[PDB]
């Protein structure tokens, strides 16, 4: 699969549930990031972009309770690279992942409504 950052306008960001309908119709989905090779691939994406220190929708999101989090495509979660202390359902409300676009390519749990940059796979 083909990797591709969205990080447009300050007034073009989007909900996670609008960024996996903008990845869908173009027949995609939401990034999941299932290994070591794959996340390198959008580390690079990053730098070749310059697009540094932005926060980016992966294909996150929480399932049921039993399951916890899991891949908007339906890929296994088995690689996970959640940041210290994360995922943390900061005030309850954080069913949602995002990538901190940064060396360390670290995940995040927050809100689904929150506005945010987005990755697609094609
Ligand atoms: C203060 O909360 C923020 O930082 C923590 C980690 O310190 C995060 O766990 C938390 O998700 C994040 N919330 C938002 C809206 O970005
Ligand atoms: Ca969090």
């Amino acid at each position: 699969l083909c990797f591709k950052l969205y990080a447009k306008g300050k007034h073009e960001k989007k909900t996670w549930f609008e960024s996996r309908d903008f990845c869908r119709a173009l027949g995609g989905d939401l990034a999941s990031i299932n290994n070591k090779e794959e996340q390198q691939t959008i580390w690079r994406l990053i730098t070749a972009s310059g697009s540094y220190h932005k926060l980016f929708w992966l294909g996150l999101t929480y399932g049921s309770p039993s399951e916890g989090f899991t891949w908007s495509d339906g890929s296994p979660v088995s690689y996970e690279n959640w940041a210290y202390g994360e995922p943390n359902n900061y005030q309850n409300v954080e069913y949602c992942g995002e990538l901190k676009g940064d060396p360390t390519m670290s995940w995040n749990d927050i809100n689904c409504e929150h506005l945010n940059n987005w990755i697609c796979q094609i």
